[PDB]
């Protein structure tokens, strides 16, 4: 139930293959998730391509994550939700309580899942990955 934000071109976690996974769940009233985006995307550009794979996850409007990036571009790869049960959709991910913004670093071939609680940064996103990786 992910598709590309512009293309509605299907997509899915399953395409992502580096051992660590970091996936931003936002939206474009967010203020906070529109806060901690270009950190996120600075960081991102200084991580090796093998390493790591990053996506930012709108649960929102094609039209209105169009305007958002028109003002602030990100490096890594935006897709857009395109179920009907939000609530649901995030329990997945390990929001239970339904809040964004959620940012969650995984290494799924092992299972292990963290959320980032705190300011999203460059040294948050560093720290995560690292523990992620370790395991």
């Amino acid at each position: 139930e992910l598709a590309g934000w512009k293309d509605n071109t299907p997509q899915s976690l399953q395409s992502l293959k580096a051992p660590v996974r970091i996936v931003n769940l936002w939206a474009t009233w967010c203020g906070p998730c529109r806060k901690e985006m270009p950190a996120m995307s600075k960081w991102y550009k200084a991580q090796k391509k093998g390493s790591v794979d990053m996506v930012g996850i709108a649960l929102d409007t094609s039209d209105n994550i169009g305007n958002f990036l028109k003002q602030t571009p990100v490096s890594y790869p935006i897709w857009r939700y395109t179920g009907a049960n939000s609530r649901n959709f995030m329990k997945t991910y390990g929001n239970t309580v339904g809040v964004l913004p959620f940012t969650v670093v995984e290494a799924p071939k092992c299972g292990y899942r963290q959320t980032i609680t705190g300011e999203v940064n460059e040294k948050s996103l560093t720290d995560a990955v690292k523990l992620a990786h370790s395991k």
